[PDB]
């Protein structure tokens, strides 16, 4: 007997600007 | 007996700007 | 006996701008 | 000039009603 | 000039009603 | 000039009603 | 028993770029 | 027993870029 | 027993960039 | 000159339960 | 000259339970 | 010249329970 309700959300934002 | 409701969401945004 | 309801969503946005 | 406008979304709606009646004599 | 405008979202709604009746004699 | 404006969100709503009735004689 | 489970959502995404160049000599 | 579970949401994302160049000689 | 569980939310994200260049000679 | 972007969204949920 | 961006959202939930 | 960005959100929940 087991009733897991495991549930996730996630975000991400990488930004590698090499502006001269 | 097991009743998992595993469920995810996800986002992502890579951005490698080499603006001169 | 098992009643998984595994289910996902996902997004993505790569952007490699080399604007001069 | 230039431009690049992206947009994108996801929706989800559910009414799951799982049910289990494991029985052993 | 330049520009790059991105936008993106996720929604989710649920009414899960899991139920278990494990019984052993 | 340049610009890079990103935006992104996630929503979630739930009404889980798990229930278990483990019984052993 | 009884039950009445309702759920409903709205999404919206925009990139409006209005622009006006009113000129009078 | 009885039950009445309601849920409802709204999302919105924008990148408005209004611009005006009123000029009079 | 009875029950009435309501839930509801609103999101909003913006990148407004209004701009005005009123000029009179 | 006018550039309205008027725009709406709306929800509603009436519920008149007379459960005895 | 005018650049309105008027825009709304709205929710509502009436509930008149007369449970006895 | 005018650049209004008027914009609203709103919620509501009436509940008139006459439970006996």
């Amino acid at each position: 007997s087991m009733l897991d309700i495991a549930l996730l959300m996630a975000n991400a934002s990488q930004l590698k600007a090499v502006v001269e």
